């Protein structure tokens, strides 16, 4: 029932009772795990999750039973009751987003949990107010290189009406330009997004890092263009603390690291378009952004300006290059007074916070694919932790792309 | 479209449904409401369906589903257990099972070599001295003075009412660890049990940093017997690195022979308790895991240190620098020495196309990612960027409880 989870370089035990009160099935089955695989494949259903939540909140500022915990629920059954949904206070939807980040367990920063600065953003009726918005969240989060940690949540989904949208992956994403040769200028990930902003109307550039417009979706509306404010958009060139060639690469990167395509579910109510950021680790991008054989690809090409031998696996050449560019990436924000976190101290503080949800909860969802960082694995010490997953809620959920 | 689970690779955008899953006769760990694949360790009539399920598979390998054979060796099989309570395994049955449990191993990433491995019968085997033996052999045939070569040797199977045939070491070749006084462990952390069960059953114990532990073999129904390896049979490379000439002032050494002693091999219900196998390492077995772990030799500081790297702070990459080179020595020095190796690169390439493989093959293939990712560099290796399917398929590789 319970499941025993192993430390394998401390010895020590825990067990975790708190993935019992997952409501919701992920994809494995006693006859297989597919824990490797990076997407999934009436009114009594929303007023249980609401009665859940409800009781979450008033639990956690230690009023349950209370009489606003009591009168809170009538209303919500009220609510639901003739109109088939309800909605929530703001106190209620700055507790649910905290708690769906706690709940995430793809990520490695969750110590931070408790501190999330929460936009309200529910009273927008326009794609240019979600701009507005948009640009107010990029603003306090980037905060002159002293990230903080930011929500800002769009209406919830209603029930025959189109949802509002962020069509973009993340509010800050590099175009991927598709050229003719078969190959891609830019960041390939982003092919599909550059082609669909150039179709609804935008002028796009040439470049390796030209940064994207938001194409941004009201309800049942084309979606609409627009142009960030380049001073909105911090960004750190890349150099190297003693190759002096690396900042002749031209690389550079984005401070932001916001996601916008993520749907967040707070107690059986939808919000889909809920970007959040926080604060880059540095292997997404040194490892993953710049590295990764589908995205950048550098590391054949630092690897030779690093004169390394090219022409065998066994002179780990790809390891050696990794490493510098990562340790370029950390430098450089270091220098430009950017935050940044590098792996090693992230998944330090992520066991603290196992330890601290232990205490608090029982237990800790934990994706260990994801929270092991692309290089390096079992030197941190997550590699050495036993992890289990599983879909608590609050959460925050993919959802399909809007075209 | 397909009821069966789709996988996809993300670097390559290309897509496979594995249908092999639906052969899993055996439940692992995870339920709907919780993975636990990150887990380390998570009666006549099924002995019988056992049986007919890999005799099966037996006939099906060698394409004679149906045939009178078949059917005639599946009343053999029957017959025997209907008056022994179990049955054995033909000479080739037992071969094709061996290699079978490999096949289907999750955790290995040098499965393509699977189709090329000698295994040798030993279910004569009757003393604990001719275990020695045995493994004497197999060892000497695996090194093959640095040509490695794949090798099992299957000693007899779980009796019933009758003790079993246990290797206590869990491999062959592995170093003592010692328990100082201020608390420390001189040698390996991981193998002080053992260490310490050698000499309870009289081994004069060394006190380097790289003693090869003696066997401590056991037949059935016996006190296990206490065998030292003649050195010259244990090949060992001393690590040195191809430019930082004080590595090799270091005195690391690892040994060339990779070989698990202590699984339990299950073949149609049938057990055998004591079948060690060996084939090589993948170098960051040696240079990462064994050297580096912090509950192994953990000489990551050490070496730091000497690479003049600022262990003050993180975010120098120190760690991660170091591990490099440590890596690199491992790989640089079994070259020099010309003892067969794989880097973690050409091994998950290799494991790729081991996957594609066996898709035609099987439709699928069972694998445990977390265990399939190098400890290093993980994303920089093709298979980071696979998704994979786990599940026990049979005949299997089975841990099993320390036989004290
Ligand atoms: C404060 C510093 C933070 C750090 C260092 C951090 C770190 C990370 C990292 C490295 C990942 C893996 C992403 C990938 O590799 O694609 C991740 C995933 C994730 N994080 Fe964070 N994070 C932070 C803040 C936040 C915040 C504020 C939220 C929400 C309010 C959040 C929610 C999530 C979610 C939902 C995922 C999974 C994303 C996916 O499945 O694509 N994180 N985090
Ligand atoms: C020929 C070259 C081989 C290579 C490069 C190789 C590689 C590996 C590696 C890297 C692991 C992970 C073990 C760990 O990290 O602790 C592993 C596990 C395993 N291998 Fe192999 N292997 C080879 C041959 C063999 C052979 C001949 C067999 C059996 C017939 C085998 C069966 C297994 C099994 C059962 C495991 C799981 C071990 C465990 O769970 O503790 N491998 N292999
Ligand atoms: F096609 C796809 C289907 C599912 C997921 C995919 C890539 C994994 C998703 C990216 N995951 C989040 C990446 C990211 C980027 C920037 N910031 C964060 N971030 C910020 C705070 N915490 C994480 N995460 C592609
Ligand atoms: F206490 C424990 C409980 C379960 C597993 C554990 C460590 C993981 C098992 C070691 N796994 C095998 C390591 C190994 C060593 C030498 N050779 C191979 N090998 C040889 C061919 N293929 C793999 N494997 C401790
Ligand atoms: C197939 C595999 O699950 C996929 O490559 C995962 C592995 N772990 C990851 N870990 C993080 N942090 N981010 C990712 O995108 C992935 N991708
Ligand atoms: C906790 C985690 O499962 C454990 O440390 C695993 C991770 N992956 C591994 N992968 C391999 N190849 N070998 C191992 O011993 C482990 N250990
Ligand atoms: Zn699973």
């Amino acid at each position: 029932k319970f499941p025993r989870v192993k430390n394998w370089e401390l010895g020590s035990i825990t067990y975790d009772t708190l993935c019992a009160q997952s409501q919701q099935d992920g994809p494995c089955t006693p006859r297989r795990c597919l824990g490797s695989l990076v997407l999934p494949r009436p009114a009594e259903q929303l007023l249980s999750q609401a009665r859940d939540f409800i009781n979450q909140y008033y639990s956690s500022i230690k009023r349950s039973g209370s009489q606003a915990h009591e009168e809170r629920l009538q209303e919500v059954e009220a609510e639901v009751a003739s109109t088939g949904t309800y909605h929530l206070r703001e106190s209620e939807l700055v507790f649910g987003a905290k708690q769906a980040w706690r709940n995430a367990p793809r990520c490695v920063g969750r110590i931070q949990w408790g501190k999330l600065q929460v936009f309200d953003a529910r009273d927008c009726s326009s794609a240019q107010e979600m701009f507005t918005y948009i640009c107010n969240h990029i603003k306090y989060a980037t905060n002159r290189g002293n990230l903080r940690s930011a929500i800002t949540v769009f209406p919830q989904r209603a029930p025959g009406r189109g949802d509002f949208r962020i069509w973009n992956s993340q509010l800050v994403r590099y175009a991927g330009y598709r050229q003719q040769d078969g190959s891609v200028r830019g960041d390939p990930a982003n092919v599909e997004i550059t082609e669909l902003c150039i179709q609804h109307g935008w002028t796009p550039g040439n470049g390796r890092f030209d940064v994207l417009p938001l194409l941004l979706q009201a309800p049942d509306e084309a979606p609409e263009l627009f142009v960030l404010p380049p001073e909105l958009v911090l960004e750190v060139p890349l150099e190297h603390p003693t190759l002096e060639w690396f900042a002749a690469l031209g690389l550079r990167w984005y401070a932001l690291p916001a996601v916008s395509n993520m749907l967040l579910e707070i107690g059986g109510l939808e919000f889909s378009a809920a970007p959040f950021s926080g604060w880059y680790m540095s292997t997404e991008i040194g490892t993953r952004n710049l590295c990764d054989p589908h995205r950048y690809n550098i590391l054949e090409d630092v690897a030779v300006c690093m004169d390394l031998d090219t022409r065998t696996t066994s002179s780990l050449w790809k390891d050696k290059a990794a490493v510098e560019i990562n340790l370029a990436v950390l430098h450089s924000f270091q220098l430009a007074k950017v935050t940044i976190v590098d792996h090693h101290a992230a998944t330090v503080s992520f066991m603290k916070h196992l330890d601290n949800e232990q205490k608090a909860r029982g237990g800790c969802p934990a994706d260990w694919a994801w929270i092991v960082p692309p290089i390096s694995g079992s030197l941190t010490p997550v590699f050495h932790q036993e992890m289990v997953n599983y879909i608590l809620s609050p959460a925050f959920r993919y959802q399909p792309d809007p075209w």
